[PDB]
Parts: C-alpha cells; structure tokens; sequence
C-alpha cells in the first residue's frame, strides 16, 4: 500500500494519494430538476479522503440523460448544486472532476422530454433497460428505445452540449472532467464497431469511429484546458451492448489519440457489476506505452491489486466503486486493513440519505 499512499500530480493539483473515488451514480438528485443536492455533497464529502473523487455520470443536456434522478450539469440550478457539492469536497482538501454524461441509446423518450434517443446509428441497446419516475406509471425498469442515427447537426449540436457542460463543470468549481466514452452510452456507440453502422466518416474505419470521441474532446480541451480534461473508456466490459470486433486493437488506438491531446487522465474501467473479463496485462503494458498521462483502473481492485498495480507500473491511480459507497473512509481501511463493509444493492440508487450518508466510518 506504499505506493498506492504516495501523492501525485494531476495537471494542476497535487493530490493527496493514488485513490480514486470512480463515477457512481446514485439518483439522488432532487426533483423536479434533477439538482445535486445536500446529502450529495454530505457523501462526497465524507468521501474526500480519497486522492480524486469523480462524480457520478452527469447529463450534459436533457437529451443526454438515460436514468430518473440523475443530477444534471446544464441548468443555472444544476450548476449551483454541484457548487455546493464541489465546495463540500474542497473543504476536506480534495480535487473533484465532473463525469460529463450523453448516454446516447441508452435511455427512454420519458426520461428526454418525450424526444426520441440518439446514437451513431438506429440500432438499439437489445436487452437494455433503464430506470423511469414519469409521474404517471409507478417508477420502473423499461426496454429502452429504438435511436434515431445522429446528423452531422446532431454531432455539431452533442460536441457543443459537451463543451458548454465543461464550462459549465468549472463554473460548479469542479477542478476538471471526465468524459464519459465507456459503458455503452453515446460516444461508446461510435467507437464499439458492432454498435456503429454508420456509412460516413464517423463510422466503418477504426478512425471513423473514433473520429467523435476526437472532436468531443478536441472541444473539451479547448474549453477549459487538456490538463482539466480526463477520458473514461471500457475496452472490454460491454455493459449495455456495444461490442467491438477488435477491442484490443480500437483501445489502444483510442489511448494513443487521446494521447495526442494530452489529456490530463485515462481512466480504464476494468469491471462492470460481474462482467469482470480478462485484461491482458500485455494490453495494459500497451495503454501504459499509447497514453503517457495519468493512468487510472477500477474495477474489483483490494488494497494488495492496487498497490501492485502501480508498482508494475500499470497504472498511477486505482478507483475503487463499490468498496466507497459502503466504506467513506475506505482509504483509512485500505491503509490500515480495516475490514471493509460492504454496500446495501438496494440503496444503490434513489431514496435518500439512508444507504448513502450514514455508511458509518470505521470504529474498533
Ligand atoms: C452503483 C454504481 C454506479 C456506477 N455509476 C457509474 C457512472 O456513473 N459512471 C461510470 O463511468 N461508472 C459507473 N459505475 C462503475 C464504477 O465507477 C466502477 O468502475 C465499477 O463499479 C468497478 O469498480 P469496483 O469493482 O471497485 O466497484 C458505477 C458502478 C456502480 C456499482
Ligand atoms: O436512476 C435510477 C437507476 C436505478 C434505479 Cl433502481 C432507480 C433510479
Ligand atoms: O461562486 C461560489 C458560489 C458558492 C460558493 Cl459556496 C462558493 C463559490
Ligand atoms: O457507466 C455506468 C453508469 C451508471 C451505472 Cl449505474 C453504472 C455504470
């Protein structure tokens, strides 16, 4: 655990040690409006032990959002909410960057305003299922919808949603953001080959499909700095159905161009709930070498993966998920070999402060 309680340098911040506290949506945002709120920033801020905390996923606009509750970054509330919650963090001395959110297909027309998802193409997330509260039927779990395939208006529109939300993420006091290119939601859409059908230059090569995941962040960087600009990528997990024909190959490739941007952080989510799919430790030697920035995994990390994670030289930052929902002094543990306690599924998400503020830190 030596290593994994060194600090290290993120841009401009110096944080505190190599934990990362990963995106973790919880659909506690206050209704109507979807704003974060107080028992958010009570959790975050209990929270901020850890090196970097990233926000749960944040919708960048009204179209973007797949999920009942999640907090939104777009709407003059919205922002002052963050605010409240990145000032709670900063208190406790800790940098926090906001997960900017377009789950593309991934949602229903009840939870985007009656509008119809968007996605590289018109193919639909089979097996899917979102959360909706529409107000009328009891709130439940729905077969998302079938996507309209994105205009070079749509693109133009989405990069322009992505880059005011990063504005708008400064203006909250987030220290920077993270994109959120994983999991299946919209950018995931044109870079996994089997979910892009698309016949122009956003789709079929390999730079095709990662030509939107380029010019999102082209538009990120320019508004607010490569060094507040963080990028979440999925290789292997295929949480919400996009598969790439040759993920290895697409991610590195993908490492390499963000490279070229230098963007602040990688961040490499490894597991999603029980898909846990072999990473190749050669694939990851292969990030290490086509990204040169920060690099950051989660996904079922302890205290003994992470520290030999870094200490291979895999990685520089380790999140752990599940582990800070349930432990929010989990570095505390980690550092100690506290025993870990262990998160409530059922209060994952909704509800209210019980199953997220009053997870108790460790007492003997
Ligand atoms: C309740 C929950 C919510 C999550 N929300 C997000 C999300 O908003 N954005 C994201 O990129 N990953 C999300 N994830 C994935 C986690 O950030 C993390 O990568 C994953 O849980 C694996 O790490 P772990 O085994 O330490 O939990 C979520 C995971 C869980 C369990
Ligand atoms: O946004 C969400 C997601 C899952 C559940 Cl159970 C409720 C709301
Ligand atoms: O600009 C702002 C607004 C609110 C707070 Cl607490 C701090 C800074
Ligand atoms: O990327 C994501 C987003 C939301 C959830 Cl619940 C899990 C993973």
């Amino acid at each position: 655990t030596q290593s994994l309680f060194q600090p290290i340098t993120l841009g401009a911040l110096t944080l505190k040690n190599r934990i990362v506290m990963p995106p973790l949506t919880r659909s506690r945002a206050s209704q109507p409006g979807d704003v974060a709120n107080h028992m958010m920033a009570i959790y975050y801020a209990q929270r901020a032990s850890a090196g970097l905390i990233v926000s749960e996923g944040t919708q960048i606009s009204p179209t973007a959002k797949g999920y009942a509750w999640t907090p939104g970054i777009y709407t003059p509330e919205q922002i002052a909410g963050w605010r409240i919650v990145t000032e709670a963090v900063h208190a406790k001395g800790c940098a926090i960057f906001a997960q900017l959110w377009h789950v593309g297909r991934v949602t229903h027309p009840d939870n985007i305003d009656g509008q119809q998802p968007i996605s590289s193409s018109t193919l639909k997330a089979e097996n899917v299922k979102v959360f909706v509260d529409n107000g009328s039927d009891e709130p439940g779990f729905v077969d998302v919808a079938v996507p309209r395939a994105m205009t070079k208006a749509d693109i133009a529109q989405v990069i322009a949603d992505y880059r005011q939300a990063a504005l708008n993420a400064m203006e909250a006091g987030f220290d920077g953001i993270e994109l959120h290119a994983a999991n299946g939601y919209l950018i995931n859409q044109f870079i996994d080959s089997e979910a892009n059908n698309r016949s122009d230059e956003y789709g079929g090569s390999l730079e095709n499909r990662l030509r939107f995941l380029d010019e999102v962040v082209a538009a990120l960087v320019d508004a607010i700095g490569a060094e507040r600009v963080g990028v979440r990528l999925a290789p292997l997990t295929t949480l919400n159905g996009t598969v790439d024909a040759d993920p290895i190959l697409t991610y590195t490739a993908a490492a390499a161009l963000l490279n070229k941007h230098r963007i602040v952080y990688l961040h490499i989510a490894e597991v999603d709930w029980d898909d846990a799919p072999d990473t190749p430790v050669s694939f990851k030697r292969a990030l290490r070498e086509a990204y040169q920035g920060v690099l950051i995994y989660a996904g079922r990390y302890n205290a003994e993966k992470a520290e030999q994670a870094i200490n291979d030289g895999l990685a520089d930052m380790i999140g752990f998920g599940r582990p800070f929902i349930a432990n929010p002094d989990l570095p505390e543990r980690l550092r100690h070999g506290y025993p870990l306690a262990e998160h409530v599924p059922a209060t994952l998400f909704g509800g209210g402060e019980k199953g997220l503020t009053d997870y108790p830190t460790y007492q003997a």
